């Protein structure tokens, strides 16, 4: 499949594309406002993610820092990144279809539209400002607004056992984005697409 990524913000991100274990093709890419980054990711991925890093440097080698959803070091990335992560998932070519969603489980650091690019069904969006509005104890001073469960590390926001209801922080979150998962066990957004589809990411898709 074919992924359109695009930078509509007025920053800079570092696009990231990973599966957990792996690169999804290189696997991180600078992105000047207005930029687009095209990538191919083989059919049948699972569990793929793409998201942004926001506030990087990278040396020579391609080693450094980001201040949101960096990945261990690296600009071309293999793992996935740390929170918070407006995360864009995908699992491919699942029993003959295409499964996309848009999560704020491990938290949300830039806004943005994840569509197919072909026929067959709809895109999601999570565009508001849940940054300026984020609560206080979820605030990463780096940046974003972390998940409760990165913040607080309970069984309650973590699903752990696999029994959690919303909290006033998955709440949150869904009040801004009716569209994305705010918590695990959340009533799911997920969108059932053609098996093969391609699609676009688009960073800051208003304006």
């Amino acid at each position: 499949a074919t992924f359109e990524i695009v930078n509509r913000c007025s920053y800079t991100v570092w696009a990231a594309a990973s599966k957990g274990d792996a690169a999804l093709d290189a696997g991180g890419r600078q992105l000047n406002s207005g930029e687009s980054w095209t990538i191919n990711v083989e059919p049948g991925t699972n569990g793929g993610k793409i998201w942004a890093r926001t506030d990087c440097y990278f040396d020579d080698s391609g080693s450094g820092i980001c201040k949101t959803g960096d990945c261990g070091g690296l600009l071309r990335c293999k793992r996935f990144g740390r929170p918070p992560t407006t995360l864009a998932e995908f699992s491919l070519n699942q029993y003959g279809k295409d499964y996309i969603d848009i999560s704020n489980i491990k938290g949300f650091n830039v806004p943005m539209n994840f569509s197919p690019t072909t026929r067959g069904c709809r895109g999601v969006r999570c565009a508001a400002d849940i940054v300026g509005q984020c609560p206080a104890k979820l605030k990463a001073p780096g940046g974003g607004c972390n998940d409760a469960c990165t913040v607080f590390q309970t069984s309650e926001y973590c699903c752990t056992t696999g029994k959690c209801g919303p909290t006033e922080y998955s709440r949150f979150f869904k009040r801004l984005c009716p569209d994305a998962f705010s918590y695990v066990l959340d009533k799911p957004t997920t969108v059932t697409c053609p098996g093969s589809s391609n699609y676009r990411v688009t960073f800051c898709p208003t304006a």
